[PDB]
Formats: C-alpha cells, sequence, structure tokens
C-alpha cells in the first residue's frame, strides 16, 4: 500500500544543544541560563543537569552515523549562543563556531541537510545578567548572535529558524518558573513574549542578508489541539482563553499584526511593551512555519492555572509517560487550521514524538511498541494532510536520541534511539529500526 | 499624673542600610540583591531604585545631629554585608568597615546607643549567586560575614540583631516574587526559612565570642494581630492558617523547636529540609526578642493567595497609605501572646510607624496628624503592655526619615522626617517634633 510522500519530503529527527551536547565548560564556553537553573533545587525532577548529556560534542560523528542508519534526509539541531558569544556579545569564539562547522561539513559530507535552531532555550548567563528576555535590548543581543553564526555558515546552511517555542520560553521561562531562568510573573513573561517575536523579525533581514538566493528562514511554534471539557459557557471560554494563551499569542502576531484581543484585555493591554512599528518588524515574511505537535488539552473552567481561571481534564484514551494525550488527528487539525487561516507558503513538522518508560531487554534491544504506533498515527494523520493539498515539507522526530528533558530531567525518554547514560552507549530502539523503513521508503509502512 | 515609661526605656527611630545610605559605588561596595531587583520592570512602583536613597552614607553626621533633635537615646540601623565582605566572603573591604566605626563612633559621642541589624535583607549579589537562602551553604556565609563585622565592632556595639524579618526575607524573596531575588515557589521559601533560622541560630555563639559580658543579641520578627473574618469554621481555619504562616512560623522554631504542624502538613513537610540538630541550633539562648508591628490583619476562605486558600477582609476602620489597618490594641495583644507564650527575658519594639501622604506646606512644615495619631496609639499600648509587667525595654519609631520602601519605592513615605529627594533637605515633621517631647518627657504629654 503506497502511501508514498512526495518525492523531496524531508524526513528528519530533532535535537537542542544543551539537551545533547554535554561539555558544558569546553573550548570557551561559557554557562547558559540551564547551566544556573538546574542548579536549583526542585527546578529538576531527577536532579540532574545538562553537564554531560549525550555528550555529543564529542561523540557527534558517532550520532551522524546513527542517523545514516536512520535513513535521515535532514538533521535539525540548535546552535548554542554560549559557544559562539560566551560573553554573550563582543568576541566571537573561534573554537565553538568550529564545533558547528565540522558538524555541518560532516552532516552534508553525507547527505543530510542542516536545517539549525538559532535559539533553543540556552542564552548565556552573561547576557541574560544584561539583558532578560523581558527587557527589549535582548532584540539586538540576539540579532548580534545571529549575524555572527549566520555570516560563518551561511553558505552551508540553507534552512534556519529563528527561536524555538516563543511560548515556552516566554511563558514557561517567566510565567511559571518552570524553565530558566525560572521567573512566574504575568508581566514579565507578555514583555518577554513580546520581545521574542521582535528578535524573530528583526533577525529575519539579518539572515537573508548574509545568505543568498536559497535561504529560508521561519520561526518554530509549539501547538497543540484544544478542547473543551463542555458545552458550557464558563468551559467554552476556558478553552477559547487557553487556545489564545497556547496556540495563537503568536500566530496572531506574526500573520495578522495583532494579539488575540479578548486574552489581552482579560490580562490587562497596557502590560504588553508594544511600540510603534513593532507589528511591522513581527509580520517580516518567511519562507515557512515549522510546527512542533504533542497533544490534545482539554480545558474546562476551574482555578489549577489561576492566571487563565482553567483546569486540566483527560479524556478517557492513551497516554504518554509525560501524562499526554495520544491524538493523531490533532496535527492534522492544526496544520489544517494554519493552512486555511494564514496560507505560509511551506510547513514542517520540526517536532513530533513521543516519551514511554523504555527498558534495554536481555537481548540488548528496546522493544517501543507504544512510541511506534504513536509515531505511525502522527504519520499517517501528516499524509493525511499533504493529500489534502497542504504544503507540509518536511517532518522531525523529536528526538533522536533520548537526552535530557529540561524539568523532567533524563527520566524522560522521547528518543527512537536510546541512551545507556552510565556509559553513553546508543541503541536503535525498535521505533527507530522502524523508522529506517519508513524514511527508506518515504514512507508507510 | 504622667504615663511615665520606665527610667531607662529605650527611645529610637529605625532605618536599615539599602533604605537610607545611596552611594551603592562607593569605597568598593558591591551590588546587592536589591541593587539587581530594581532593574526588573514592574518590581519597584515608581520606577525607581536605592541608587541615591537618602544618601546617608555621605550624610550621616547630619542625620545623627537630627537624632539628637528627636531626642533619642538609641538608633537602630543594617549593616551593609556588600560594604563589608564586597566579594560575599574572604578579603575585608576597610572602607566598609571603616563607615560603620565612624557611624558608631559618631553615635556613642552623641550619647545614642547604638542597634546593629547584620541582615537587612541587602545580601551582596555576587554572594547569592554562589548561596542563595534556600540553599544551606548561606548558613556559613552569614555567619563569616558575622565574624569578621562583629570582631570589628563588639568593643562599641552591644545590642546585635541577626535577621530582621524571616518572613520577608523568606517569602516575599522566595515565594511571592516581591522583594528581591524575586522568585515564587512554595519549596524555594521554606527552604530559605529554614536556612535564615539556621543563621540566626549559628552567629548567635558567634557574636556572643567576639563580645562580652555586655553582648545582647536576638532576631527581628514582623509580627502582626490576625482576626478571622467571621465564626464560620472555614474563616476561622484560613485565619489560623494565615496566623501560622505570619505570626507562629519563626516564634514556633525558635522557643520550642517545631514548626506549627499543621500547616507544616498542609505544605508538605518533606518540604522543609531539616536535618538532624537543626532545632538545637534555631533554640540557642536570645538575650531579647524584637517585634516590628504595624498592623492588623483580618482574613476569611478565599482563593485570593492559593498557597494558603486566603482572601483578606477591611474592617471599617482607619486605614495607612500603605492600605493597613491602624489598629494600637493589635500591638499589646502580640507582646502579651509573646510574652505568656514563651516568656522572652526582654523585648522590643523595633519597628513601628505608619505611611501617609505627606506635603510641605507654603511655611516650609510636614503637618501629619495621622501619622501623629498613629504614633500615640501604639506608644500607648506599649504602654499598658509595661504596666502589665511585661518587659518591653525599647521602642524604635520606622522610621527616622522617608526612605526607599521596597517594592513602593519612595512614594511611601513612613518617616518623622520628611525627606526633600530633589535636594535631600530633611524637615521634621509635626509628628516628629511631638516625638522630641515624648523623648524628652520619657512618656505620653
Ligand atoms: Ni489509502
Ligand atoms: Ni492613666
Ligand atoms: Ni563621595
Ligand atoms: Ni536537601
Amino acid at each position: 500500500e503506497p502511501h508514498r510522500f512526495p518525492p523531496d519530503f524531508q524526513w528528519g529527527v530533532a535535537t537542542s544543544s544543551y539537551q545533547i551536547e554535554g561539555a558544558v565548560e569546553a573550548d570557551g564556553r561559557s554557562p547558559s541560563i540551564w547551566d544556573t537553573f538546574c542548579a536549583r533545587p526542585g527546578a529538576i525532577a531527577d536532579g540532574s543537569t545538562g553537564a554531560i548529556a549525550n555528550d555529543h560534542y564529542h561523540r557527534y560523528r558517532e550520532d551522524i552515523a546513527i542517523m545514516k542508519q536512520l535513513g535521515v534526509n535532514a538533521y535539525r539541531f540548535s546552535i548554542a549562543w554560549p559557544r559562539i558569544l560566551p560573553d554573550g556579545r563582543g568576541r566571537v569564539n573561534q573554537a565553538g563556531v568550529d564545533f558547528y562547522e565540522r558538524l555541518v561539513d560532516s552532516l552534508l559530507e553525507q547527505g543530510i541537510e542542516p536545517y539549525a535552531t538559532l535559539y533553543h532555550w540556552d542564552m548565556p548567563q552573561v547576557q541574560h545578567d544584561r539583558t532578560p528576555w523581558y527587557d527589549r535590548g535582548v532584540v539586538d543581543a540576539f540579532v548580534e548572535y545571529t549575524d555572527v553564526i549566520t555570516r560563518r555558515l551561511s553558505d552551508r546552511v540553507k534552512y534556519w529558524m529563528t527561536l524555538n517555542e516563543p511560548w515556552v520560553i516566554s511563558f514557561l521561562g517567566y510565567g511559571a518558573g518552570e524553565h530558566a531562568p525560572g521567573l512566574r510573573d504575568k508581566e514579565l513573561y507578555l514583555r518577554a513574549a513580546h520581545h521574542v517575536l521582535l528578535a524573530h523579525g528583526k533577525a529575519m533581514p539579518v539572515i537573508r542578508a548574509n545568505g543568498n538566493a536559497q535561504t529560508k528562514a521561519g520561526i518554530v511554534l509549539n501547538l497543540n489541539w484544544v478542547n473543551a471539557a463542555s458545552d458550557s459557557p464558563e468551559d467554552q471560554a476556558a478553552a477559547r482563553r487557553y487556545d489564545q494563551f497556547f496556540n495563537r499569542w503568536f500566530a496572531e502576531p506574526l500573520y495578522n499584526g495583532r494579539y488575540p484581543e479578548e486574552l489581552l484585555e482579560w490580562y490587562g493591554r497596557d502590560l504588553v511593551p508594544v511600540q510603534p512599528g513593532d507589528f511591522d518588524i513581527i509580520t517580516t515574511p518567511t519562507d515557512f512555519l515549522a510546527v512542533n505537535y504533542y497533544a490534545r488539552t482539554t480545558v474546562k473552567a476551574g482555578s489549577t492555572d489561576p492566571m487563565l481561571q482553567v483546569d486540566f481534564v483527560r479524556p478517557p484514551g492513551e497516554y504518554t509517560a509525560m501524562d499526554w494525550e495520544v491524538y493523531p488527528q490533532g496535527l492534522y487539525n492544526i496544520l489544517n487550521w494554519l493552512h486555511t487561516d494564514y496560507a505560509p507558503p511551506a510547513l514542517y513538522v520540526t517536532e513530533n514524538g513521543a516519551a514511554y518508560d523504555d527498558q534495554v531487554s536481555a537481548a540488548g534491544e528496546v522493544d517501543d511498541p507504544q512510541r511506534l504506533a504513536y509515531l505511525e498515527g502522527h504519520f499517517e494523520a501528516a499524509y493525511r494532510a499533504i493529500q489534502a493539498g497542504i504544503p507540509l515539507k518536511g517532518y522531525f522526530v523529536w528526538s533522536l536520541m533520548d537526552n535530557f528533558e529540561w524539568g523532567r530531567g533524563f527520566e524522560k525518554r522521547f528518543g527512537i534511539v536510546f541512551v545507556d547514560y552510565a556509559t553513553q552507549q546508543r541503541i536503535i530502539k525498535r521505533s527507530g529500526k522502524w523508522f529506517s523503513q519508513v524514511t527508506r521508503a518515504n514512507g508507510l509502512p
């Protein structure tokens, strides 16, 4: 049954720098906000840090060989600002730039297209000391960083992502206190959210300028399918607020030059530090929109989250180890919504995947049928989306291998490749072996 | 017959270092956590900082002369750890030590007894980067600082206070995000609360050892009178939780070696990082208990404060510009409770005062009848406490002069002396002139 994807479809896997690289003091790297945050009691559920991680800084070539086994034609990673500009600004760290040159050279040598994320949450601590995301001066700082690295890599890297998951950077970082730098303030989150958008917009012309005609760039948004727990007006309203908060807070500014009004009013409109011309910057044209999709979230009115006055409900269904509902149809729905409402020239699924408890068998294999079924359903939903004329150009599985899952530490494994953290051994999981077939087939089954 | 106080009663005024000193970069001083926190948008209501304050670092002699006008025989101030040990630990900054030597010498020369607070919220930023209050290593850091300064000043300073308002340092700093360092987490607040108590206990033997037979030391607790909004069980329980949170959380450990059990259970007892021997340390005997009293707080069951599940009610009555209820009877009730329940050998009111909108009249005077009436009622309540056999030894008005009121900035004026921040001119207010008679009469006119 030829459920084949388009002939140039990009099949990849995704990682982020602090999640896999380790080697946190190597070669002039300065501490990121995450290096500092992991020190805080209760911040990381298993008490771990990203100090070693997958040790990908040293093991990249081996990982690239794994990718060859996987059959991917694309690889999404992030570049660590602390390696490039350890003082946050000013002097370029040659050694740091050199790592990414070696990585990109190795990828292209193996026929793997590099998709580079500029910012995936690891701002140098020294830069955050000067300009936290709630401080407008952060925009120029991120742009300087973008300029340095893009000038060095634009000859080899064609696809760039500006910032990964604005909602996470702003809300979790500054609103819920769950991610670095670990603050919890509604105003700080809204300021951070606005400045992330501004940084994305100011960065785009820089990327295009340091590139060539082939250069493509966009932002990466986390989106999930949102449902109301019931038909009650309070629940419909709760769902609508959460949807505006999670899914529309960035998309509407990016495409329509406005924040969702009802949520804006509810917050207090003056808390967003919009200045004249900001929306013109924010709406700067992009080549694509990248989407990170994981789950359906079902909402009712309540007090669990005091800021939005909502509670979360779990419909009967299948759940991952992250307590996230498995809802493959949600991916189709999100792609369709973006395509009908904003009409981006191209879409990419830059992240999709699942965490389940994995064990290594006596045979030395990792049998993960739940994760495989998860991936299968979502790939199917993406295939349906393409058949419906949605311009989905690629799909990147989160993640290549198990890694530091932020506040959950190393306890939640998202990889299609298992990592034994005692020895750094990599074992391709059953889902990974299956994926090796999908990529070569292009794709299902 | 006159309501005369005891013949040796200490009448004073109080300040803190960051609130009055200014000169934040002078003579080797490093940034405190408050210098950093003032940079945060929304942190300070009027957008101000403590960079200049009352410029007391330069103007201390002038201020001391004002104290003489006021007739005080005692002065409560705090010492800045950032001046003494700018690197947080290690090298003593002799210029910093020198300011406090000159301050104390000048005070004793005028017959004013110094009452010195070791920690009034200004940890050096560099030290906080190593040991925040939630990190147990903070205890030895504070003890080192205590040791250095007590050796230099113990020959002239007899009365020492270890830490000012544990509840503020831990809850406002780490639990509500309102004070530096601006974090909002239940676990972090409880760890901080416990470590402040431990710092107090470890500090006491150091202060005693560096001193002589005259040396007296204690902690300073903020306490307010708490009332339930009604007789409903939900309201009583809410009031109980708040009382335990605000008034008993520190006092019960200090005197009985335990935290209030019901609130402890409510929080989750594992969050307090109690280790063996800690309570033996926390209960180390003190010479006195210092009390900071301002208001009556009325509580009902509610979801406004989600951590305690309480709401606040304003009974019909008189309110200051801080929106705090004026209830002088509360002061007597608090003193009586401490005296009956814990029997401290001595008590001091280390802070009591009020903020009202002040204006300078055309005649160049500040007529503040509401602040005057506030002070009169509370002084009367203190007089009643002494007649009841409570061993109240002194009363310090907050504050000598208008100053940086933390999160409210300079907009809230607590002084009995007005400060025109445009010129640094000091105008003794009417309440201050009135107080000048109380001290000299040693009781209420
Ligand atoms: Ni079919
Ligand atoms: Ni009488
Ligand atoms: Ni000077
Ligand atoms: Ni511990």
